[PDB]
DNA sequence: CGGCTGGAAATCCAGCCG
DNA sequence: CGGCTGGAAATCCAGCCG
């Protein structure tokens, strides 16, 4: 038998909530959650309907999934992860209690004793090759599932992980957001100053993403024109084309070079004078 | 005797340090210290020329005047207080190297035993006496006299108290600063939109201030209008001739209701439409 | 020009909700 | 009323400098 992600969890957003904060930290949703139709992370048990167990633990991003740090809080969590019974009689399973405890950059050492302690290596990462800076503003889930061949002895099927999800509150991966710009029209010819009021960005790893069909062009400004994180003061690039004819509503976005993600896109009508 | 401050320290323009950010430079200024040319805290004793000794101890700044939990550190200081020889040929005594250093409030409850443990404490406040909430942006120098009376034999003349000395890093306390603003020139009928790029402010606490001679107007905007503190996006006000056939170069800056103080202005260009 | 350090950046709670 | 939610408060760098 074989899991797979049904639904995967939101990527960014959420950010992990720290123990001095609470004992749950909220509830990590499916990517297509929305506020209308609301999702979980949910698993798909491929070649089997039946008795069996699941655990959900955190592991690193890149390729040596060394356990990570952080905890799973939530219902049925202990020791940084998720556990508990399958349901029998369904091959599908959501987790709608799911949330991420961040450790400190202190209690890291701390944290990695209790993964070892309490047997959490999913991926039987070595002791050796266990060692290592950690990824504190992202992680990944490890669903761990245990049905049982056909003779009836409990069976481990292989660990599955999900793309990994971000700490919102991470100045350096926070989720791209555009709040309020001064202005979403203007010259084709470009050149029009923009104030942009967003969340927190780096002004070296920050960029103002222009994007029509078969067009793309970015906004023009220096670092220095990043205001506290979360201001940008750049001028609009020229249209493709200075002869236009008609408003021409394209695309502004927030675009972070090194990982390439992008913000919701704003909309901007280019006009002619 | 008696202690007479004759020089009370500067109650605003100071932060208080972090044991975290180390030596880097402190002196708690007198109420006029400037330039290269300063004013330090000096006290004068009456009634007395001969040897002695002073120690300066920071006290709440609220009746039971309790030993501070916060320190005094710099030259001469130990356990969060200063104590040095007074000088047995002069009676006016000035204070050069001042420094409060501020704990974390999660380091209070040493703080206070540090107190004890090495007696400080110039009013003799009592254990039980000790109870209550310490305000920790505030404090107030004691300074502690001891001289020699007639006998010879040591005497200790009242706490003498300064006002109390507040703190910089307080987040309504700071200088005000506008850094970039979107347009500085407008319509005199007002109501135009303006973005304002600033130094951390609270919102709960600023305002956009017009001015000109025997003339003055405010912007308009709310609590949400606060970008993160660090910018505000509000109209201008109609001038006084809203009706006007020519420039006017009235100011335009940052106000804080609190205590009234304003940022450096910007020069703002009213003009007829 | 390699350290010193000031500014910039990283690391509890009021108001919402149902 | 208990969780939330999202703001704010607390707690490495460039550029100067010797």
């Amino acid at each position: 038998p074989y899991v797979e992600i049904i639904e995967q969890p939101k990527q960014r957003g959420m950010r992990f909530r720290y123990k001095c904060e609470g004992r749950s930290a909220g509830s990590i949703p499916g990517e297509r959650s929305t506020d209308t139709t609301k999702t979980h992370p949910t698993i798909k048990i491929n070649g089997y309907t039946g008795p069996g167990t699941v655990r959900i633990s955190l592991v690193t991003k890149d390729p040596p999934h060394r356990p990570h740090p952080h905890e799973l809080v939530g219902k049925d969590c202990r020791d940084g992860y998720y556990e508990a019974d399958l349901c029998p009689d369904r091959s599908i399973h959501s987790f709608q209690n799911l949330g991420i405890q961040c450790v400190k950059k202190r209690d890291l050492e701390q944290a990695i004793s209790q993964r070892i302690q309490t047997n959490n290596n999913p991926f039987h990462v070595p002791i050796e090759e266990q060692r290592g800076d950690y990824d504190l503003n992202a992680v990944r889930l490890c669903f761990q599932v245990t049905v049982r061949d056909p003779a009836g002895r409990p069976l481990l099927l292989t660990p599955v992980l999900s793309h990994p999800i971000f700490d919102n509150r991470a100045p350096n991966t926070a989720e791209l957001k555009i709040c309020r710009v001064n202005r979403n029209s203007g010259s084709c010819l470009g050149g029009d100053e923009i104030f942009l009021l967003c969340d927190k960005v780096q002004k070296e790893d920050i960029e103002v993403y222009f994007t029509g069909p078969g067009w793309e062009a970015r906004g023009s400004f220096s670092q220095a024109d990043v205001h506290r994180q979360v201001a940008i003061v750049f001028r609009t690039p020229p249209y493709a084309d200075p002869s236009l004819q008609a408003p021409v509503r394209v695309s502004m976005q927030l675009r972070r070079p090194s990982d390439r993600e992008l913000s919701e896109p704003m909309e901007f009508q280019y006009l002619p004078d």
